[PDB]
């Protein structure tokens, strides 16, 4: 290690001095070498002497208390008491023998090193001595060689048993069997591969396909709906992908998370498990999109592939048997079940992130009613029309806001979070975070229906048509801007009044750098009030089919800003907590 | 004892009626049958243990035995750089044997004691049956005072030895002691981190959808207006090329598998090899690179550069990889292949060892990229003009024909390669043994190919002049592809496989010992092996079912593929062998 890297980059100079000072530093480099082999040995033997003394005198505390109970026995609450006597003993003993076990482990290791360290030196350096010293004296230990403490522990494990248990050796041996201790959490090899296979199609897919629509696809046809049905698909893929990031920042961070989310211990998930599943829907989806652009078997109409892709990610939940992990997903089905009814049943830190998660997740919930729409009312099923290469206002009354078909379903995930709040205020009796949250979540309720209003209201050319259009970019900020002080002061918890060392951040932290903490500030800032590209757009000349675009660009962006802010929430309950 | 003990618990049982099924003279009989079965059993039982008991003292002390006449050798050599590797090689096969003989002891240590616990759980049921407390003094009598069990003399003496090997040999380096008599060593990997198993599956999942792009692409993008055949000819040698490190993956994974020592016949580093997955990774970057390749030549996007850049660039790339002076991309193991194929070329000076005529006899079945190079060779340097565009000519030109006629013989030396550098190396090493019983028959058949080859250019060019009496030299250049047929597989079954001995036995059509779980494997091992061998023949059943002229051109390419897979099968049973000679 140092000797390979620092004593090659060292290269003293050829004619520096007299060959007396060489020989000299030569001396002097080999007399330090050889007294840090013999400090390193002397500590060895401190360890080992402490150690066996350690051993002796828990060797002579067991043995005292064999030798009583072999007593007591040779001369019911009386047996009760004798078995749990003896079972507290066993256990004590071994105890000991693992913590003994542990030490000589220990030991014998830092010998291992210390000769290691001593042979790397003497071969790099070109010296025979301290090999030849650690041969001598390290590696000639009767510490480490003396395992007769191991057969004073057998022998004496082999008469508690013979004595008490009557014979049991199997049962003494499988309840004793300790000697090539060791463990961890590998992950399983497969899964690597399982989940390096599915990015490698995902990504040959995805260009190839990009490449394509820009050259084998023209512009005449119409697109709008069909990315309109993929965008759900798409938003998915990113989200679990983006959890997967999650749940990996997390494991690494070391934060308990296990504890308060009161689950099993086996966390019921693991990272390369939620790849590998983002991976599988990304290959559908994919799949999916090309067959419908190419449309390659025969003549098949091109408005039933999608269906399937719908229909196979539900035929993924609701499998009945238990395969495809069936732990997480029923765990997952009990969750979504408990939290859109709410009041009926009780709060639970897993439904509030459940929800908290499915309000940003907006254009994944009236996706499915543009769908609804298109195959309900505007659809040839009944015939065998399958292109669609026009466009109108009435073919399409609904990709429109019209009615509150949109807006209920908008605000659907912000009833939710409401009624949860307002059953926590109800069970918690606390006035403040409630009461505030209410409104935190009320005013998108009142921004959706001022812009529902101006909607309906545009189309017949009222004169207040002008005045609402006021209210609902200041019912914009009001909304806007009280989030933001939401984020930080609670949420996150920072700009601490009692600020310390540190500057507008919390005195005590789990993450490295504080550069990060201000860009995530930052960038929760700048992603937060992206609908102001909206209006300055919508504020000049208007640029034919400019309508959707808008929405298509900031979709990944809105769940982009989630990850961000779960790390900060989680972790500031925590820290904040204990 | 337990089966026994078990299956006697079970027939009491039935035997056994309610109470007031039967009446109290034939449940007392039934009884006395009963416990005269037992105390039967229970002295059969310990006859039984004691025999085993015995069997394995005496097997343990002929393995103590041999292991101390082992090392007595191995002293008596050392008391009076080849002899280094020799020293380290003895001393690494009696660590091996050492280890061995401890693990064999704790096993039947634990097999005793296994065996105890099973006597003294069935005495203890039979006793809660019967109702009787003989059961444990028989436990005590038989069980506990096992000799197995009781004998531990053999740890102690094996702890001993381990001990005298880490002092004298050693010079007390007790870390090699300890690690070569560990328990756990091969079988576990050990696990490689996941970066490489994820590299492993993109390149191979890359590769896939490559392939199956490529494919689909050829049946319906392609306009069938030029004879894409001669581009065949300059790409299969590298498809057979990468589909070959793929198939020694495989190998090494078996050689993992059986446990087998493959290593230390390797003389490479003990603690450092090639696991498979590097070399499926390397597999899988040059087959996305030679696909890359096709498919780029295939569709040629880029209108300056037509075709000429393709195999050319595939090519140097391959080259620049495999001499690559920096010190990543596996730097030791390019450099060792390098020095393995600098000696394997310098063969009448260097000494001949395991990796040369292994790879020897592997580059036998690789003379088709010797082919591929010289046919590519003579295209681009003798009449290929540079300043052309694309290359569409219509073959109805004259002036095709001059790199696929014979002229001065060239193919036959460019083939027989292979066969004159196993000759010449078996030659060498009958000079160094001075034996010739397993050599000169080897070079006789090596020789054989010789015949072979040129003859069949003979035919080739006396076929079109006609002399009706050149069916003479038909019949010749037939007979002695009977011969050398028959002469390589009498040579592969009996000598490099060991199968057909004369010392068969119960294990019929196999040796005394194997190593491989199954047996189905060696017998369509066996038979694939005389199936395909013959794969020339099937070549001429063409010939005498179709007048289509230029067939046996393409016939040629499907035939590839396939002595890859004739070797990739011998090459399994080929290490099993030579596990118990040396070279």
């Amino acid at each position: 290690k140092d000797m390979l890297y620092s004593a090659q980059d060292q290269a003293p100079s050829v004619e520096v001095t007299d060959e007396d000072t060489v020989k000299r530093y030569f001396a002097k480099f080999e007399e330090k070498f050889f007294q840090t082999c013999e400090k390193e040995l002397a500590k060895i033997n401190t360890f080992y002497s402490e150690k066996l003394a350690e051993a002796q005198r828990r060797f002579a505390t067991l043995q005292n208390e064999l030798q009583s109970s072999l007593d007591a026995q040779k001369e019911s609450h009386e047996e009760r008491v004798q078995h749990r006597n003896i079972k507290d003993l066993k256990l004590a003993f071994s105890e000991f023998y693992l913590s003994l076990i542990l030490l000589q482990n220990y030991q014998n290791l830092n010998f291992t090193g210390f000769r290691k360290i001593l042979k790397k030196h003497d071969k790099i350096l070109e010296t025979s001595r301290g090999a030849d010293w650690r041969v001598a004296h390290v590696e000639v230990a009767p510490f480490y060689t003396c395992k007769k403490i191991n057969q004073l522990i057998s022998e004496t494990e082999a008469v508690v048993t013979n004595e008490l248990e009557d014979g049991d050796r199997q049962k003494a041996m499988k309840r004793l069997r300790v000697p090539p201790l060791g463990a961890a959490q590998p992950a399983p090899a497969w899964t690597t591969f399982r989940v390096g296979l599915f990015c490698g199609i995902f990504i040959v897919l995805n260009i190839t396909l990009v490449l394509a629509a820009v050259f084998k696809l023209e512009t005449d046809r119409s697109i709008w709906p069909l990315i309109r049905i993929y965008r759900g698909g798409f938003l998915l893929i990113e989200f679990l992908f983006l959890l997967g990031i999650n749940t990996y920042g997390w494991r690494q961070a070391g934060v308990n998370h296990v504890l308060i989310f009161e689950l099993n211990p086996r966390s019921n998930l693991s990272h390369q498990h939620l790849f590998e599943i983002a991976g599988f829907l990304g290959i559908l989806w994919c799949l999916s999109l090309l067959a419908c652009f190419f449309a390659p078997i025969s003549v098949i109409p091109t408005y039933v592939y999608p269906l399937a892709l719908y229909g196979f990610m539900v035929f993924f939940l609701i499998n009945p048997t238990k395969t495809f992990y069936y732990k997480s997903r029923f765990w997952l089905l009990k969750l979504l079940f408990r939290v859109f009814t709410a009041p009926f049943h009780k709060v639970g830190f897993a439904d509030f992130w459940l929800a908290d998660q499915l309000n940003s997740l907006s254009v994944i919930l009236m996706d499915l009613e543009y769908m609804i729409c298109f195959y309900s009312l505007e659809l040839k099923w009944d015939e065998s029309k399958g292109l669609l290469p026009n466009n109108s206002e009435e073919s399409g009354i609904c990709h429109k806001y019209t009615y509150g078909v949109r807006a209920i379903v908008q605000c659907i995930p912000a009833w939710l979070r409401f009624i949860q709040c307002l059953r926590r205020y109800r069970d918690t009796k606390r006035a403040f975070p409630h009461l505030v949250n209410a409104g935190k979540y009320s005013t998108t309720f009142f921004m959706v229906t001022f812009a529902a209003l101006y909607s309906t209201h545009k189309e017949r050319g009222h004169s207040d048509t002008m005045v609402f259009f006021y209210l609902w970019i200041v019912f914009y900020i009001i909304s806007s801007c009280y989030t933001l002080i939401w984020d930080l002061k609670m949420d996150w918890g920072l700009f601490d009044k009692n600020a310390g060392e540190n500057t507008f951040l919390r005195e005590e932290i789990v993450y490295p750098q504080k550069a990060y903490y201000y860009c995530a500030i930052i960038e929760d800032v700048i992603l937060r009030f992206a609908w102001t590209i909206q209006i300055s757009i919508t504020s000049t000349t208007l640029l034919p089919h400019s309508g959707d675009i808008i929405a298509t660009v900031f979709a990944p962006l809105e769940v982009f800003r989630r990850f961000v802010w779960n790390f900060f929430r989680l972790e500031n309950e925590h820290l904040n907590n204990c």
